[PDB]
Protein backbone atom coordinates (compact mmCIF):
# COMPACT_ATOMS: atom_id res chain seq x y z
CA UNK A 1 0.00 0.00 0.00
CA UNK A 2 1.52 3.44 -0.99
CA UNK A 3 0.40 6.93 -1.19
CA UNK A 4 1.71 9.65 -2.59
CA UNK A 5 1.50 13.54 -3.47
CA UNK A 6 2.76 16.79 -4.85
CA UNK A 7 2.71 19.92 -5.11
CA UNK A 8 4.98 21.79 -7.64
CA UNK A 9 2.85 25.44 -6.48
CA UNK A 10 0.03 25.73 -4.10
CA UNK A 11 -3.58 27.04 -5.51
CA UNK A 12 -6.00 29.24 -3.88
CA UNK A 13 -8.70 26.68 -2.41
CA UNK A 14 -6.97 23.11 -2.29
CA UNK A 15 -9.11 20.63 -1.17
CA UNK A 16 -6.03 18.39 -0.63
CA UNK A 17 -5.06 20.98 2.10
CA UNK A 18 -6.48 21.72 5.36
CA UNK A 19 -5.19 25.39 6.66
CA UNK A 20 -5.74 26.47 9.86
CA UNK A 21 -5.07 29.51 11.53
CA UNK A 22 -3.11 32.10 10.51
CA UNK A 23 -1.65 29.47 6.96
CA UNK A 24 -3.03 31.13 3.74
CA UNK A 25 -2.05 30.57 0.23
CA UNK A 26 -1.01 33.31 -1.85
CA UNK A 27 -1.93 34.47 -5.36
CA UNK A 28 1.36 33.77 -6.49
CA UNK A 29 1.35 30.03 -5.34
CA UNK A 30 2.97 30.19 -2.04
CA UNK A 31 2.01 28.64 1.24
CA UNK A 32 2.27 31.43 3.49
CA UNK A 33 2.59 29.54 7.16
CA UNK A 34 2.53 32.88 9.46
CA UNK A 35 0.85 36.07 8.56
CA UNK A 36 2.95 38.38 5.75
CA UNK A 37 0.55 41.94 5.64
CA UNK A 38 1.82 44.32 2.60
CA UNK A 39 5.06 42.26 2.05
CA UNK A 40 5.73 42.67 5.84
CA UNK A 41 5.84 39.79 8.46
CA UNK A 42 4.11 40.55 11.49
CA UNK A 43 4.99 38.94 15.15
CA UNK A 44 2.10 37.24 17.02
CA UNK A 45 1.36 34.52 14.14
CA UNK A 46 0.66 30.94 13.95
CA UNK A 47 -0.19 29.06 11.40
CA UNK A 48 -0.58 25.47 10.18
CA UNK A 49 -1.30 23.59 6.94
CA UNK A 50 -1.86 19.93 7.02
CA UNK A 51 -2.53 17.11 3.67
CA UNK A 52 -6.21 16.34 4.14
CA UNK A 53 -6.19 12.82 4.05
CA UNK A 54 -5.15 10.63 6.91
CA UNK A 55 -1.95 8.34 6.82
CA UNK A 56 -1.12 5.15 7.88
CA UNK A 57 2.19 5.12 9.37
CA UNK A 58 1.93 1.64 11.39
CA UNK A 59 -0.30 -1.33 10.75
CA UNK A 60 -1.05 -3.21 14.18
CA UNK A 61 -2.59 -6.53 12.72
CA UNK A 62 1.23 -7.11 11.12
CA UNK A 63 2.83 -4.82 13.33
CA UNK A 64 4.83 -3.55 10.23
CA UNK A 65 5.96 -0.16 10.13
CA UNK A 66 6.14 2.94 6.68
CA UNK A 67 8.90 4.07 5.16
CA UNK A 68 8.48 7.46 3.52
CA UNK A 69 9.80 10.13 1.93
CA UNK A 70 8.99 13.75 1.79
CA UNK A 71 10.70 16.98 -0.29
CA UNK A 72 10.01 20.51 0.07
CA UNK A 73 11.39 23.84 -0.22
CA UNK A 74 10.53 27.00 1.96
CA UNK A 75 11.79 30.58 2.38
CA UNK A 76 12.80 32.18 4.92
CA UNK A 77 12.87 35.99 5.23
CA UNK A 78 14.18 37.97 7.86
CA UNK A 79 13.81 41.47 7.07
CA UNK A 80 14.21 42.71 10.78
CA UNK A 81 17.62 41.56 12.17
CA UNK A 82 18.27 43.54 15.18
CA UNK A 83 16.29 42.40 17.77
CA UNK A 84 15.91 38.81 16.80
CA UNK A 85 14.23 36.51 14.29
CA UNK A 86 11.25 34.62 15.53
CA UNK A 87 10.50 31.74 15.80
CA UNK A 88 10.94 28.66 12.78
CA UNK A 89 8.73 26.28 10.80
CA UNK A 90 8.64 22.57 11.03
CA UNK A 91 7.43 19.55 9.03
CA UNK A 92 5.54 17.30 11.92
CA UNK A 93 3.42 14.54 11.80
CA UNK A 94 1.14 13.87 14.73
CA UNK A 95 -2.59 11.94 15.41
CA UNK A 96 -5.34 12.66 12.83
CA UNK A 97 -7.79 16.01 13.80
CA UNK A 98 -5.15 18.26 16.06
CA UNK A 99 -5.71 21.60 16.83
CA UNK A 100 -2.97 24.28 16.89
CA UNK A 101 -0.92 24.19 20.08
CA UNK A 102 1.18 27.29 21.42
CA UNK A 103 2.80 29.40 18.85
CA UNK A 104 6.50 31.00 19.53
CA UNK A 105 8.69 28.62 20.55
CA UNK A 106 6.37 25.57 20.46
CA UNK A 107 5.68 26.34 16.55
CA UNK A 108 2.09 25.73 17.19
CA UNK A 109 2.45 21.94 17.79
CA UNK A 110 2.92 21.49 21.60
CA UNK A 111 -0.43 21.82 23.66
CA UNK A 112 0.59 21.53 27.26
CA UNK A 113 -3.13 21.12 28.78
CA UNK A 114 -3.59 18.22 26.81
CA UNK A 115 -0.25 17.10 24.65
CA UNK A 116 -0.24 14.81 21.67
CA UNK A 117 2.08 13.00 20.43
CA UNK A 118 4.36 14.31 17.06
CA UNK A 119 7.67 13.58 15.56
CA UNK A 120 8.56 16.68 13.72
CA UNK A 121 11.71 18.17 12.04
CA UNK A 122 12.82 21.58 12.88
CA UNK A 123 14.10 24.66 11.17
CA UNK A 124 14.54 27.07 14.29
CA UNK A 125 15.47 30.37 14.07
CA UNK A 126 15.00 31.95 18.18
CA UNK A 127 16.76 30.82 21.05
CA UNK A 128 14.69 29.48 23.71
CA UNK A 129 15.78 28.42 27.20
CA UNK A 130 15.86 25.24 25.75
CA UNK A 131 18.12 25.33 23.03
CA UNK A 132 21.73 25.78 21.65
CA UNK A 133 22.77 27.98 19.19
CA UNK A 134 20.34 29.38 16.64
CA UNK A 135 19.90 28.50 13.70
CA UNK A 136 19.48 24.87 13.79
CA UNK A 137 17.79 21.93 12.28
CA UNK A 138 16.55 19.33 15.08
CA UNK A 139 14.45 16.07 15.46
CA UNK A 140 11.65 16.37 18.17
CA UNK A 141 9.86 13.50 19.79
CA UNK A 142 7.12 14.83 21.77
CA UNK A 143 8.98 17.72 22.90
CA UNK A 144 10.60 20.92 21.38
CA UNK A 145 13.34 19.88 23.31
CA UNK A 146 15.37 18.10 20.12
CA UNK A 147 16.93 14.36 20.58
CA UNK A 148 19.85 15.80 18.07
CA UNK A 149 20.42 19.06 16.73
CA UNK A 150 22.93 20.57 13.75
CA UNK A 151 23.20 24.39 13.22
CA UNK A 152 23.34 26.06 9.59
CA UNK A 153 23.76 29.36 8.33
CA UNK A 154 20.19 30.80 6.39
CA UNK A 155 20.05 32.14 2.97
CA UNK A 156 17.77 35.18 3.89
CA UNK A 157 14.57 35.06 1.83
CA UNK A 158 16.51 32.32 -0.50
CA UNK A 159 15.20 28.95 -1.26
CA UNK A 160 16.14 25.95 1.13
CA UNK A 161 15.51 22.69 -0.61
CA UNK A 162 14.92 19.62 2.30
CA UNK A 163 14.80 15.63 1.66
CA UNK A 164 13.49 14.09 4.83
CA UNK A 165 13.59 10.17 4.56
CA UNK A 166 12.51 7.50 7.37
CA UNK A 167 13.73 3.77 6.67
CA UNK A 168 11.62 1.20 8.75
CA UNK A 169 13.76 -1.25 8.81
CA UNK A 170 16.49 1.01 10.51
CA UNK A 171 14.31 3.10 12.41
CA UNK A 172 16.40 6.04 11.03
CA UNK A 173 14.96 9.48 10.30
CA UNK A 174 17.41 11.38 8.30
CA UNK A 175 17.38 14.97 6.68
CA UNK A 176 19.53 16.95 4.28
CA UNK A 177 18.98 20.56 3.63
CA UNK A 178 20.34 22.36 0.66
CA UNK A 179 20.64 26.15 0.47
CA UNK A 180 21.61 25.77 -3.46
CA UNK A 181 22.25 30.18 -3.68
CA UNK A 182 24.82 29.10 -1.07
CA UNK A 183 25.66 25.34 -1.76
CA UNK A 184 25.74 24.58 1.48
CA UNK A 185 24.73 20.84 2.38
CA UNK A 186 23.67 20.17 6.01
CA UNK A 187 22.73 16.68 7.74
CA UNK A 188 21.74 15.31 10.41
CA UNK A 189 19.98 11.71 11.37
CA UNK A 190 18.81 10.16 14.53
CA UNK A 191 17.05 7.15 15.40
CA UNK A 192 12.92 6.98 15.81
CA UNK A 193 10.24 4.40 16.47
CA UNK A 194 7.32 5.44 14.93
CA UNK A 195 5.26 2.15 16.61
CA UNK A 196 6.57 3.51 19.65
CA UNK A 197 5.53 7.00 19.56
CA UNK A 198 2.33 7.15 16.91
CA UNK A 199 -0.96 5.70 16.32
CA UNK A 200 -1.52 3.85 13.00
CA UNK A 201 -3.10 6.84 11.29
CA UNK A 202 -1.67 10.06 11.16
CA UNK A 203 -1.68 13.69 9.94
CA UNK A 204 1.78 15.16 7.97
CA UNK A 205 2.11 18.96 7.26
CA UNK A 206 3.97 21.93 8.67
CA UNK A 207 3.50 24.46 11.09
CA UNK A 208 5.67 27.67 12.40
CA UNK A 209 4.98 30.70 14.42
CA UNK A 210 6.44 34.29 14.78
CA UNK A 211 7.53 36.26 17.71
CA UNK A 212 4.58 35.74 20.39
CA UNK A 213 3.38 38.74 22.58
CA UNK A 214 5.45 37.76 25.66
CA UNK A 215 8.88 38.40 24.10
CA UNK A 216 7.25 42.59 23.86
CA UNK A 217 9.37 42.50 20.59
CA UNK A 218 7.21 43.03 17.66
CA UNK A 219 10.82 42.44 15.32
CA UNK A 220 10.90 38.97 16.40
CA UNK A 221 9.18 37.75 13.14
CA UNK A 222 9.97 36.69 9.95
CA UNK A 223 8.20 34.91 6.63
CA UNK A 224 7.45 30.88 6.59
CA UNK A 225 6.73 29.99 3.13
CA UNK A 226 6.22 26.77 1.75
CA UNK A 227 6.88 26.58 -2.33
CA UNK A 228 6.22 22.78 -3.33
CA UNK A 229 6.13 19.42 -1.31
CA UNK A 230 5.95 16.04 -2.33
CA UNK A 231 5.15 13.10 -0.59
CA UNK A 232 5.47 9.23 -0.55
CA UNK A 233 4.54 6.59 2.01
CA UNK A 234 5.08 2.69 1.69
CA UNK A 235 3.33 0.57 4.03
CA UNK A 236 4.20 -3.44 3.10
CA UNK A 237 1.98 -4.27 5.69
CA UNK B 1 41.86 13.52 19.53
CA UNK B 2 40.40 15.32 16.69
CA UNK B 3 42.43 15.03 13.13
CA UNK B 4 41.07 16.91 10.09
CA UNK B 5 42.88 17.49 6.56
CA UNK B 6 41.64 19.25 3.61
CA UNK B 7 42.59 18.92 0.43
CA UNK B 8 41.18 21.96 -1.87
CA UNK B 9 43.23 21.07 -4.86
CA UNK B 10 45.97 18.66 -5.60
CA UNK B 11 49.20 19.16 -6.14
CA UNK B 12 51.54 16.56 -8.12
CA UNK B 13 53.50 14.38 -5.75
CA UNK B 14 51.51 14.98 -2.61
CA UNK B 15 53.48 13.93 0.31
CA UNK B 16 50.36 13.68 1.94
CA UNK B 17 48.97 10.81 -0.83
CA UNK B 18 49.78 7.65 -1.14
CA UNK B 19 48.81 6.87 -5.08
CA UNK B 20 48.72 3.25 -6.12
CA UNK B 21 48.13 1.57 -9.41
CA UNK B 22 46.55 4.10 -12.22
CA UNK B 23 45.70 6.70 -9.50
CA UNK B 24 47.43 9.73 -10.65
CA UNK B 25 47.69 13.57 -10.48
CA UNK B 26 46.76 15.82 -13.37
CA UNK B 27 48.57 19.03 -14.36
CA UNK B 28 45.36 21.31 -13.91
CA UNK B 29 45.30 20.01 -9.99
CA UNK B 30 42.73 17.21 -10.19
CA UNK B 31 43.13 12.99 -8.75
CA UNK B 32 42.34 11.13 -12.06
CA UNK B 33 41.95 7.49 -10.46
CA UNK B 34 41.59 6.10 -13.28
CA UNK B 35 43.76 6.07 -16.38
CA UNK B 36 42.39 8.92 -18.85
CA UNK B 37 45.21 8.91 -22.39
CA UNK B 38 44.54 12.37 -23.92
CA UNK B 39 40.92 13.20 -22.58
CA UNK B 40 39.82 9.58 -23.37
CA UNK B 41 39.61 7.21 -20.40
CA UNK B 42 40.59 3.67 -20.92
CA UNK B 43 39.26 0.37 -19.57
CA UNK B 44 41.57 -2.25 -17.80
CA UNK B 45 41.93 0.25 -14.79
CA UNK B 46 42.14 0.19 -11.29
CA UNK B 47 43.69 3.17 -8.90
CA UNK B 48 43.13 4.13 -5.19
CA UNK B 49 44.98 6.94 -3.49
CA UNK B 50 45.35 6.79 0.58
CA UNK B 51 45.72 9.67 2.78
CA UNK B 52 49.98 8.80 3.87
CA UNK B 53 48.91 8.94 7.67
CA UNK B 54 46.57 6.19 9.62
CA UNK B 55 43.87 7.53 11.36
CA UNK B 56 42.23 6.17 14.50
CA UNK B 57 38.55 5.29 14.67
CA UNK B 58 38.42 3.40 17.92
CA UNK B 59 40.50 2.40 21.14
CA UNK B 60 40.48 -0.62 22.68
CA UNK B 61 41.33 0.85 26.07
CA UNK B 62 38.61 3.34 26.71
CA UNK B 63 36.27 2.04 24.04
CA UNK B 64 35.33 5.01 22.71
CA UNK B 65 34.36 5.20 18.77
CA UNK B 66 35.49 7.88 16.43
CA UNK B 67 32.53 10.28 14.66
CA UNK B 68 33.84 11.70 11.52
CA UNK B 69 32.58 13.97 8.12
CA UNK B 70 33.89 13.95 5.24
CA UNK B 71 33.45 15.78 1.73
CA UNK B 72 34.57 15.46 -1.21
CA UNK B 73 33.64 16.20 -5.14
CA UNK B 74 33.76 14.03 -7.87
CA UNK B 75 32.84 14.11 -11.56
CA UNK B 76 32.48 11.24 -13.73
CA UNK B 77 32.43 11.64 -17.78
CA UNK B 78 30.79 8.80 -19.37
CA UNK B 79 31.90 9.50 -23.14
CA UNK B 80 30.57 5.86 -24.49
CA UNK B 81 26.68 5.51 -23.65
CA UNK B 82 26.21 2.91 -25.40
CA UNK B 83 27.97 -0.41 -24.67
CA UNK B 84 27.52 0.40 -20.67
CA UNK B 85 30.00 2.54 -18.83
CA UNK B 86 31.92 1.04 -15.63
CA UNK B 87 32.82 0.72 -12.98
CA UNK B 88 32.09 3.16 -10.66
CA UNK B 89 34.34 4.90 -7.44
CA UNK B 90 34.26 4.81 -3.39
CA UNK B 91 35.25 6.28 -0.61
CA UNK B 92 36.62 3.14 1.32
CA UNK B 93 38.07 2.97 5.16
CA UNK B 94 40.64 -0.26 5.51
CA UNK B 95 42.95 -1.49 7.33
CA UNK B 96 46.77 0.41 7.10
CA UNK B 97 49.53 -1.01 4.21
CA UNK B 98 46.58 -2.84 2.11
CA UNK B 99 47.33 -3.92 -1.64
CA UNK B 100 44.69 -2.75 -4.65
CA UNK B 101 42.51 -5.52 -5.14
CA UNK B 102 40.09 -7.08 -8.00
CA UNK B 103 39.30 -4.24 -10.79
CA UNK B 104 35.77 -3.74 -12.17
CA UNK B 105 32.82 -4.02 -10.10
CA UNK B 106 35.38 -4.89 -7.08
CA UNK B 107 36.68 -1.34 -7.64
CA UNK B 108 39.88 -2.13 -6.23
CA UNK B 109 39.09 -2.78 -2.77
CA UNK B 110 37.78 -6.49 -2.48
CA UNK B 111 40.54 -9.15 -2.78
CA UNK B 112 39.27 -12.40 -3.00
CA UNK B 113 42.36 -14.58 -2.64
CA UNK B 114 42.90 -12.87 0.93
CA UNK B 115 39.85 -10.28 1.78
CA UNK B 116 40.86 -7.56 4.46
CA UNK B 117 37.88 -5.66 5.78
CA UNK B 118 36.35 -2.57 4.93
CA UNK B 119 33.17 0.04 5.38
CA UNK B 120 32.94 1.92 1.57
CA UNK B 121 30.23 4.30 0.12
CA UNK B 122 30.09 3.33 -3.67
CA UNK B 123 29.12 5.23 -6.62
CA UNK B 124 28.37 2.29 -9.03
CA UNK B 125 27.83 2.84 -12.58
CA UNK B 126 27.96 -0.92 -14.12
CA UNK B 127 25.01 -3.30 -13.08
CA UNK B 128 27.02 -6.80 -11.97
CA UNK B 129 24.88 -10.16 -10.96
CA UNK B 130 25.00 -8.62 -7.21
CA UNK B 131 23.92 -5.48 -8.35
CA UNK B 132 20.59 -3.23 -8.40
CA UNK B 133 19.56 -1.17 -11.14
CA UNK B 134 22.28 1.06 -11.64
CA UNK B 135 23.71 3.96 -11.21
CA UNK B 136 23.37 3.54 -7.61
CA UNK B 137 25.22 4.91 -4.24
CA UNK B 138 25.28 1.86 -1.68
CA UNK B 139 26.74 1.21 1.97
CA UNK B 140 29.72 -1.79 1.25
CA UNK B 141 30.66 -3.27 5.06
CA UNK B 142 33.43 -5.93 3.85
CA UNK B 143 32.19 -6.76 0.39
CA UNK B 144 30.36 -5.29 -2.60
CA UNK B 145 27.30 -6.77 -2.24
CA UNK B 146 25.61 -3.57 -0.28
CA UNK B 147 24.22 -3.54 2.77
CA UNK B 148 21.74 -0.26 1.44
CA UNK B 149 21.29 0.79 -2.15
CA UNK B 150 19.59 3.85 -3.56
CA UNK B 151 19.29 4.83 -7.17
CA UNK B 152 20.50 8.03 -9.02
CA UNK B 153 20.72 9.67 -12.23
CA UNK B 154 24.44 10.53 -13.13
CA UNK B 155 24.88 14.33 -14.15
CA UNK B 156 27.29 13.32 -17.09
CA UNK B 157 30.25 14.98 -16.48
CA UNK B 158 29.15 17.30 -14.06
CA UNK B 159 30.19 18.35 -10.50
CA UNK B 160 28.91 16.18 -7.52
CA UNK B 161 28.96 17.36 -3.92
CA UNK B 162 28.90 14.61 -1.31
CA UNK B 163 28.94 14.75 1.92
CA UNK B 164 29.41 11.26 4.36
CA UNK B 165 28.96 11.48 8.02
CA UNK B 166 29.22 9.14 10.75
CA UNK B 167 27.57 9.10 14.53
CA UNK B 168 29.14 7.19 16.58
CA UNK B 169 26.64 7.48 19.18
CA UNK B 170 24.05 6.56 16.91
CA UNK B 171 26.36 4.01 14.60
CA UNK B 172 24.45 6.21 11.44
CA UNK B 173 26.37 6.59 8.33
CA UNK B 174 24.50 8.91 6.66
CA UNK B 175 25.82 9.48 3.01
CA UNK B 176 24.35 13.11 0.39
CA UNK B 177 24.80 13.46 -2.93
CA UNK B 178 23.77 16.28 -4.85
CA UNK B 179 24.64 17.52 -8.42
CA UNK B 180 24.31 21.10 -7.95
CA UNK B 181 24.42 21.48 -11.70
CA UNK B 182 21.17 19.30 -11.80
CA UNK B 183 19.57 20.50 -8.37
CA UNK B 184 19.00 16.50 -7.44
CA UNK B 185 19.31 15.02 -3.83
CA UNK B 186 19.79 12.15 -2.90
CA UNK B 187 20.52 10.52 0.16
CA UNK B 188 21.19 7.11 1.88
CA UNK B 189 21.84 6.17 5.77
CA UNK B 190 22.35 2.86 7.54
CA UNK B 191 23.52 1.36 10.60
CA UNK B 192 27.45 0.27 10.94
CA UNK B 193 29.60 -0.56 13.73
CA UNK B 194 32.64 0.28 13.02
CA UNK B 195 33.98 -1.21 15.97
CA UNK B 196 32.86 -4.68 15.26
CA UNK B 197 34.60 -4.77 12.23
CA UNK B 198 37.75 -2.18 11.67
CA UNK B 199 40.88 -2.44 13.34
CA UNK B 200 41.60 1.08 16.05
CA UNK B 201 43.77 2.19 13.23
CA UNK B 202 43.11 2.55 9.74
CA UNK B 203 43.49 4.54 6.23
CA UNK B 204 40.61 6.44 4.54
CA UNK B 205 40.71 7.45 0.71
CA UNK B 206 39.76 6.56 -2.80
CA UNK B 207 39.35 3.71 -4.91
CA UNK B 208 37.69 3.27 -8.92
CA UNK B 209 38.06 1.09 -11.76
CA UNK B 210 36.66 1.14 -15.69
CA UNK B 211 35.37 -1.74 -17.43
CA UNK B 212 37.89 -5.20 -17.30
CA UNK B 213 38.71 -6.77 -20.18
CA UNK B 214 36.98 -10.20 -19.23
CA UNK B 215 33.77 -8.08 -20.51
CA UNK B 216 35.59 -7.75 -23.67
CA UNK B 217 34.21 -4.20 -24.11
CA UNK B 218 36.42 -1.26 -24.76
CA UNK B 219 33.63 1.26 -23.86
CA UNK B 220 33.02 -0.12 -20.22
CA UNK B 221 34.61 2.91 -19.33
CA UNK B 222 34.58 6.37 -17.75
CA UNK B 223 36.42 8.92 -15.74
CA UNK B 224 36.67 8.92 -11.95
CA UNK B 225 37.50 12.48 -10.76
CA UNK B 226 38.08 14.07 -7.16
CA UNK B 227 38.14 17.39 -7.17
CA UNK B 228 38.91 18.26 -3.62
CA UNK B 229 38.38 16.36 -0.14
CA UNK B 230 38.27 17.13 3.46
CA UNK B 231 38.41 15.12 6.38
CA UNK B 232 37.52 15.34 10.05
CA UNK B 233 37.32 12.81 12.51
CA UNK B 234 36.64 12.85 17.02
CA UNK B 235 37.51 10.30 18.87
CA UNK B 236 36.47 11.83 22.15
CA UNK B 237 38.79 9.29 24.11
C1 LIG C 1 12.96 46.97 14.48
O1 LIG C 1 13.37 47.01 13.11
C2 LIG C 1 13.53 48.34 12.59
C3 LIG C 1 13.84 48.20 11.12
O2 LIG C 1 14.99 47.39 10.93
C4 LIG C 1 14.63 49.07 13.37
O3 LIG C 1 14.79 50.41 12.85
C5 LIG C 1 15.91 50.65 12.07
O4 LIG C 1 17.02 50.88 12.95
C6 LIG C 1 18.26 51.14 12.24
C7 LIG C 1 19.36 51.25 13.28
O5 LIG C 1 19.43 50.08 14.09
C8 LIG C 1 18.11 52.41 11.39
O6 LIG C 1 19.31 52.65 10.67
C9 LIG C 1 16.94 52.24 10.42
O7 LIG C 1 16.73 53.45 9.70
C10 LIG C 1 15.67 51.87 11.17
N1 LIG C 1 14.62 51.56 10.22
C11 LIG C 1 13.38 52.00 10.43
C12 LIG C 1 12.40 51.89 9.27
O8 LIG C 1 13.01 52.47 11.51
C13 LIG C 1 14.24 49.12 14.84
O9 LIG C 1 15.31 49.73 15.60
C14 LIG C 1 14.88 50.57 16.64
O10 LIG C 1 14.31 51.78 16.15
C15 LIG C 1 15.22 52.61 15.39
C16 LIG C 1 14.42 53.79 14.87
C17 LIG C 1 16.42 53.02 16.27
O11 LIG C 1 15.97 53.87 17.32
C18 LIG C 1 17.09 51.77 16.86
O12 LIG C 1 18.11 52.16 17.78
C19 LIG C 1 16.06 50.89 17.58
O13 LIG C 1 16.67 49.68 18.01
C20 LIG C 1 13.98 47.71 15.36
N2 LIG C 1 13.50 47.78 16.73
C21 LIG C 1 14.11 47.09 17.68
C22 LIG C 1 13.25 46.61 18.84
O14 LIG C 1 15.31 46.81 17.65
C1 LIG D 1 45.33 -4.64 -18.65
O1 LIG D 1 46.33 -3.93 -17.92
C2 LIG D 1 47.37 -4.79 -17.42
C3 LIG D 1 48.28 -3.93 -16.57
O2 LIG D 1 48.08 -4.19 -15.18
C4 LIG D 1 48.13 -5.47 -18.59
O3 LIG D 1 49.03 -6.45 -18.02
C5 LIG D 1 50.29 -6.71 -18.58
O4 LIG D 1 51.00 -7.52 -17.63
C6 LIG D 1 52.34 -7.85 -18.04
C7 LIG D 1 52.90 -8.84 -17.02
O5 LIG D 1 54.04 -8.32 -16.35
C8 LIG D 1 53.18 -6.58 -18.17
O6 LIG D 1 54.50 -6.90 -18.58
C9 LIG D 1 52.53 -5.67 -19.21
O7 LIG D 1 53.25 -4.44 -19.27
C10 LIG D 1 51.05 -5.40 -18.88
N1 LIG D 1 50.43 -4.72 -20.00
C11 LIG D 1 51.16 -4.03 -20.87
C12 LIG D 1 51.29 -2.53 -20.65
O8 LIG D 1 51.73 -4.56 -21.83
C13 LIG D 1 47.14 -6.17 -19.54
O9 LIG D 1 47.83 -6.53 -20.75
C14 LIG D 1 47.44 -7.74 -21.33
O10 LIG D 1 47.88 -8.87 -20.59
C15 LIG D 1 49.32 -9.03 -20.52
C16 LIG D 1 49.60 -10.25 -19.67
C17 LIG D 1 49.91 -9.14 -21.93
O11 LIG D 1 49.46 -10.34 -22.55
C18 LIG D 1 49.47 -7.94 -22.78
O12 LIG D 1 49.94 -8.09 -24.11
C19 LIG D 1 47.95 -7.81 -22.77
O13 LIG D 1 47.56 -6.64 -23.47
C20 LIG D 1 45.94 -5.27 -19.91
N2 LIG D 1 44.94 -6.06 -20.60
C21 LIG D 1 44.51 -5.70 -21.81
C22 LIG D 1 43.59 -6.67 -22.53
O14 LIG D 1 44.82 -4.63 -22.34
C1 LIG E 1 31.75 2.15 -28.62
O1 LIG E 1 31.64 3.58 -28.49
C2 LIG E 1 31.76 4.26 -29.76
C3 LIG E 1 31.66 5.75 -29.48
O2 LIG E 1 30.32 6.13 -29.19
C4 LIG E 1 30.66 3.79 -30.74
O3 LIG E 1 30.92 4.34 -32.06
C5 LIG E 1 30.02 5.29 -32.52
O4 LIG E 1 28.81 4.62 -32.88
C6 LIG E 1 27.78 5.54 -33.31
C7 LIG E 1 26.52 4.74 -33.52
O5 LIG E 1 26.53 3.53 -32.77
C8 LIG E 1 28.24 6.28 -34.57
O6 LIG E 1 27.26 7.24 -34.95
C9 LIG E 1 29.58 6.99 -34.31
O7 LIG E 1 30.08 7.54 -35.52
C10 LIG E 1 30.61 6.02 -33.73
N1 LIG E 1 31.80 6.75 -33.33
C11 LIG E 1 33.00 6.19 -33.45
C12 LIG E 1 34.21 7.09 -33.26
O8 LIG E 1 33.17 4.99 -33.69
C13 LIG E 1 30.63 2.27 -30.84
O9 LIG E 1 29.47 1.86 -31.59
C14 LIG E 1 29.62 0.70 -32.36
O10 LIG E 1 30.86 0.66 -33.06
C15 LIG E 1 31.04 1.73 -34.01
C16 LIG E 1 32.43 1.57 -34.62
C17 LIG E 1 29.92 1.70 -35.06
O11 LIG E 1 30.02 0.51 -35.83
C18 LIG E 1 28.55 1.75 -34.36
O12 LIG E 1 27.52 1.63 -35.32
C19 LIG E 1 28.45 0.60 -33.35
O13 LIG E 1 27.22 0.69 -32.64
C20 LIG E 1 30.59 1.63 -29.46
N2 LIG E 1 30.68 0.18 -29.60
C21 LIG E 1 29.85 -0.60 -28.91
C22 LIG E 1 30.46 -1.83 -28.25
O14 LIG E 1 28.64 -0.37 -28.80
C1 LIG F 1 -2.34 37.99 19.26
O1 LIG F 1 -3.18 37.12 18.49
C2 LIG F 1 -4.40 36.79 19.16
C3 LIG F 1 -5.08 35.69 18.36
O2 LIG F 1 -4.95 35.93 16.96
C4 LIG F 1 -5.27 38.04 19.28
O3 LIG F 1 -6.48 37.70 19.95
C5 LIG F 1 -4.54 39.16 20.02
O4 LIG F 1 -5.21 40.42 19.74
C6 LIG F 1 -5.87 41.12 20.77
O5 LIG F 1 -5.05 41.42 21.91
C7 LIG F 1 -4.81 40.32 22.83
C8 LIG F 1 -3.98 40.86 23.97
C9 LIG F 1 -6.14 39.73 23.32
O6 LIG F 1 -6.86 40.71 24.05
C10 LIG F 1 -6.97 39.28 22.12
O7 LIG F 1 -8.22 38.77 22.57
C11 LIG F 1 -7.20 40.46 21.17
O8 LIG F 1 -7.88 40.00 20.00
C12 LIG F 1 -3.07 39.31 19.56
N1 LIG F 1 -2.34 40.06 20.56
C13 LIG F 1 -1.51 41.03 20.19
C14 LIG F 1 -0.21 41.17 20.97
O9 LIG F 1 -1.74 41.79 19.24
CA1 LIG G 1 13.34 27.96 19.57
CA1 LIG H 1 28.77 -2.78 -9.99
MN1 LIG I 1 15.34 24.23 18.85
MN1 LIG J 1 26.78 -1.94 -6.39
Amino acid sequence: KTISFNFNQFHQNEEQLKLQRDARISSNSVLELTKVVNGVPTWNSTGRALYAKPVQVWDSTTGNVASFETRFSFSIRQPFPRPHPADGLVFFIAPPNTQTGEGGGYFGIYNPLSPYPFVAVEFDTFRNTWDPQIPHIGIDVNSVISTKTVPFTLDNGGIANVVIKYDASTKILHVVLVFPSLGTIYTIADIVDLKQVLPESVNVGFSAATGDPSGKQRNATETHDILSWSFSASLPG
